[PDB]
């Protein structure tokens, strides 16, 4: 059972036991590649006080489900829309919180609609830019970036 | 500025403005191979009411830097030792939380010791498992998955 020390906008603090529990709305990625660049987003992240390379991502809201918040986020961070096919999920980090996040691949993409930076980049180049210090990355980012060399070469 | 909520065992809870922050120690994980076979580990995590497949991963203790910590978690969870090489790291959802994972490869693995259970499994089929629904990913992994189908086939 749990007890609630915070109940906020996108998270609620519990203890279950001796457990420290962070509860929070689960979450979408996109990958998406164009012409050998993968769709990356850059955006202020207070809680690092920088901003990572990220891939298109948000919250699943009330009523929506992984594919609705996916389209979404893609068209409200991007402008794009596209043909998505869920790939995977993953627990960014089950020992204290229980944010799961589901991941597409975009592809055809269009655009639709003419604080979050857009940057088109190789995923050779997004890692070898980390691999200098040049950037940090997010889950999402580095697990757009192994995908493509896994499985879009 | 961060006004404290909370200040704990494992994470302290912090509003920026009207941000919600959650301060997390880092975090490591190592990837390592054998004879095909992934090195996965299984726990029950309260955060999520499951046990995900995770890779070796523990938290960077004062004192310890990420090589250190990796090095120590690999022996206390697996009973392992290897030579390891820093491969990159990741925020985990830095819309959130500040925690950081410092990626490992461990090779030449020699037993160094006889809650955790030891997973030992082809990445090919991990991956499977978890298409069909049979086992959930966390971001540790899925990174590990990933990276192997990049680089390590
Ligand atoms: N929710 C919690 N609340 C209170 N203490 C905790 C909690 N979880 C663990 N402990 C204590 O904290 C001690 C040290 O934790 P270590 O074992 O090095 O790490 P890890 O494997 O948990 O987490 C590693 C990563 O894997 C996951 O993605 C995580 O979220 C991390 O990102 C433990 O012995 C527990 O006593
Ligand atoms: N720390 C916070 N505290 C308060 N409200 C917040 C915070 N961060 C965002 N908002 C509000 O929450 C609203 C909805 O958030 P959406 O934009 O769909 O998501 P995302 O891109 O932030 O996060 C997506 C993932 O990427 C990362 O890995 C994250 O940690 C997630 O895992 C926003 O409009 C903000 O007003």
């Amino acid at each position: 059972e749990r007890t609630y020390l915070y109940r906020g906008r996108i998270l609620n603090l519990a203890l279950e036991g001796r457990y420290e529990i962070v509860e929070h709305k689960p979450a979408v990625a996109v990958i998406a590649l164009r012409e050998g660049r993968m769709l990356f987003v850059r955006q202020m992240r207070p809680a690092v006080g920088l901003a990572p390379l990220e891939i298109p991502a948000g919250l699943i809201e009330p009523g929506e489900d992984p594919l609705e918040a996916a389209r979404r986020e893609l068209a409200e961070e991007t402008g794009l829309s596209g043909d998505l096919t869920y790939l995977f999920s993953y627990f960014v980090s089950p020992g204290f919180t229980d944010e799961k996040t589901h991941v597409f691949l975009a592809e055809n993409l269009k655009e639709v609609e003419a604080a979050i930076e857009v940057v088109w980049m190789r995923p050779e180049e997004a890692l070898e830019r980390h691999q200098r210090g040049e950037v940090e990355f997010s889950a999402t980012g580095l697990v757009g970036v192994l995908y493509y060399h896994a499985f879009l070469r």
